[PDB]
């Protein structure tokens, strides 16, 4: 499917805000989305997507015990660019519960990214970000909910991206 997106499901947690110089934290720890943060940085962000649909309770073992136990969660694995170049994998896991009201917009995303700047119809919270790592790369998962109704995000930081 792609190699960045079987890194991004290897990423172990031990949370612990990465000491490192408080310049990669506050990308790491970003409130604000990947998106515009990335085209701040002066360049045409696009979408890849590897993969989107429905699953059941064994295709998300990594974001299962984060979530409540439904039949099953809507998937979303997309690369992220910068000029061309990834920036970043995404994998988004949505209990179909999630998915009521205007948060069926969720499936609709196509080749256009997630939340917030559209997504201003809706008020978002976010219960956390932990930071995670492995092989040399950074990588956090947050928690957020759309009118109290909770979706996982996971993203991995590639070295072409403005951390390393
Ligand atoms: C999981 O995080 C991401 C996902 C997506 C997406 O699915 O379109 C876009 C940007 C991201 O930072």
């Amino acid at each position: 499917s792609h190699p960045a997106l079987t890194q991004l499901r290897a990423l172990r947690y031990s949370k612990e805000i990465p000491a490192l110089d408080p310049q990669l934290l506050d990308w790491l720890l970003l409130e604000d989305s990947m998106t515009k943060r990335f085209e701040q940085q002066g360049k045409t962000v696009s979408v890849t997507m590897i993969r989107e649909g429905f699953v059941e309770q064994n295709e998300i073992p990594e974001e299962l015990p984060l979530l409540p136990k439904e039949s099953r969660y809507w998937l979303r694995e997309i690369l992220l660019s910068a000029d061309g170049e990834p920036w970043l994998a995404g994998r988004t896991v949505v209990p179909v519960s999630t998915l009521s009201g205007p948060e069926l917009a969720l499936q609709k995303l196509g080749k256009t990214p997630l939340g917030r700047y559209l997504f201003t119809s809706s008020t978002l919270t976010r219960d956390f970000i932990e930071i995670g790592r492995d092989a040399g790369l950074w990588g956090r998962r947050s928690r957020l909910r759309l009118s109290g109704k909770p979706l996982l995000l996971t993203e991995l930081f590639l070295p072409a991206s403005p951390l390393y």
